[PDB]
């Protein structure tokens, strides 16, 4: 499913992401925009053989099991396919564990390079939340 900007903001807010660990909603929406372009089905393979899955591009080397990443740790205890669902619950639950890992949202390279230090508030502007 390809989410609309405000639709995603609302779903994320409903799932408890607004201000989770100090990161306002705009940060999460901005990250999803640049990580997957709001597409729940997005996948991208990396040079190390691991693959990124879903709306938040969660990596198979540490967070989910895809059956093809030797040494995967599966810290979120879910098959990576669960992260491609139109229902973002699994992605959100796993993202909460990732952002609590110590490096915060820097875990997401697109957030660090394209959202961090920008007016992220613009990402939820105009939305009925």
């Amino acid at each position: 499913k390809v989410f609309g900007r405000c639709e995603l903001a609302a779903a994320m807010k409903r799932h408890g992401l607004d201000n989770y660990r100090g990161y306002s909603l705009g940060n999460w929406v901005c990250a999803a925009k640049f990580e997957s372009n709001f597409n729940t089905q997005a996948t991208n393979r990396n040079t190390d053989g691991s693959t990124d899955y879903g709306i938040l591009q969660i990596n198979s080397r540490w967070w989910c099991n895809d059956g093809r990443t030797p040494g995967s740790r599966n810290l979120c205890n879910i098959p990576c396919s669960a992260l491609l669902s139109s229902d973002i619950t699994a992605s959100v639950n796993c993202a909460k564990k990732i952002v609590s890992d110590g490096n915060g949202m820097n875990a997401w390279v697109a957030w660090r390079n394209r959202c961090k230090g920008t007016d992220v508030q613009a990402w939820i502007r105009g939305c009925r939340l």
